[PDB]
């Protein structure tokens, strides 16, 4: 029985156990927290080693520059589309209508940290400090510099190239060992999640959850489907059938970085060159704002409607933006997007209670956000590979 089927069995059994035992499933959470700890334990060394090896194996920096430019353009386009879809749905469906958490009042212009500060902080002043702090973007930037240096160096870098290639292989092996525990970790995660988030407690926020899930589904089935159909020119159904395991793991785990090994292994099954994937997927594991864009766009409008502050198109745009902007790097960190949105909305002046309302169901939305993020990462990989082959 394939690992995917074991993970699916664990997923469905965990869902059933959570439905039956309800809150009593909390005792099984540690078995899932162990799985999350093991997965997160690999992201940093794996990302660094794989990025350096991938850039070294290409041997030319012009190709890397082309790939980076195309990936950045694709992510900007998909983030814009995700923001558009989120705003459209939050307006068509009004999850915040009727909550009446507070009285209606005018709102001031949002304030967020300067864009230059976010750009400058992407450059580590100490690579080992970035590695220790788990700063994924700084690690990625240092890895890009290191890989470019290795690709240009040639013979003198042979020991470094070989060591980092072997290190990447070892991290992939570690992932292989860890995933033998994947069915039980997914079982525990799903049991805990379903037990905690009963349908009774989700009733007051049913509209918000439905809107977020519908937006994610629309994004996957339209933005990614059309891109695959036309730009990359492959059958979308077969593509999704190929990446079922990655989507399932991302949904269960709620963290793109933890799912990164799964996406990279699945990419091989799609036939994309290893060198291209090694650069695109780890970078997209931090820069992909699709799911975060949808979540934040929906949540800001939900909070505004809960307090009755109808927002003009300009206010809506400048609120979802500067928020996806301030969360550009921290989005990989769990709960960082929620904190950034909280700060932006507090700057807008909305009370904290509305934002704290979403925090209760953050995991339910996180599932969809992570699924969208990994699907977009794989789609970006495929599209970039197509325009190179």
């Amino acid at each position: 029985m394939s690992l995917y089927h074991k993970i699916l069995i664990g997923f469905v059994l965990g869902v059933i156990v959570g439905l039956i035992f309800g809150d009593k499933a909390e005792f099984i959470k540690p078995l899932g927290d162990i799985f999350l700890r093991l997965l997160k334990m690999i992201v940093v060394p794996l990302v660094f080693s794989t990025i350096v090896t991938g850039i070294a194996s290409m041997g030319d920096v012009k190709k890397l520059g082309r790939i980076g430019a195309k990936t950045l353009i694709y992510y900007m386009i998909t983030t814009t589309l995700a923001v558009t879809i989120g705003l459209i749905l939050a307006n068509i469906f009004k999850p915040g209508k009727g909550l009446s958490l507070g009285e209606i009042h005018e709102v001031a212009h949002p304030n967020a940290p300067s864009f230059t500060e976010t750009l400058l902080n992407m450059i580590p002043t100490n690579p080992f400090e970035a590695m220790a702090e788990g700063n994924m973007l700084q690690i990625i930037v240092f890895a890009i510099f290191f890989g470019i240096a290795l690709a240009l160096m040639g013979e003198k870098a042979e020991p470094v190239k070989k060591f980092f290639d072997s290190a990447s292989e070892v991290m992939f092996k570690i992932t292989d060992i860890v995933m033998k525990f994947a069915p039980y970790g997914v079982f525990a995660l799903m049991a805990w999640t379903v037990g905690k988030y009963g349908l009774d407690v989700l009733a007051p926020l049913g509209k918000l959850i439905l809107t977020v899930y519908l937006g994610c589904i629309i994004h996957i089935l339209i933005v990614y489907t059309l891109l695959l159909r036309f730009l990359c020119k492959i059958n979308p159904l077969r593509f999704f059938k190929k990446i079922k395991e990655a989507m399932l793991v991302a949904f269960s785990t709620c963290s793109s970085a933890a799912t990164l090994p799964v996406t990279m292994r699945v990419a091989e099954e799609l036939g994309v060159p290893e060198s291209i994937a090694s650069f695109t997927l780890p970078l997209g594991a931090t820069i992909n704002m699709d799911g975060t864009a949808l979540y934040q766009g929906v949540a800001a409008i939900f909070v505004a409607q809960a307090y009755g502050v109808e927002l003009t198109l300009g206010q809506q745009l400048t609120i979802v933006l500067t928020a996806v902007l301030a969360s550009i790097g921290t989005a990989g960190v769990p709960g960082a997007g929620l904190v950034m949105l909280t700060m932006v909305l507090t700057s807008v002046g909305l009370p904290l209670e509305g934002i704290a309302l979403i925090a209760g169901i953050d995991r339910i939305l996180d599932m969809a956000r992570t699924t969208v993020n990994v699907t977009g990462d794989l789609v970006a990989t495929a599209i970039v590979a197509r325009t190179e082959n």
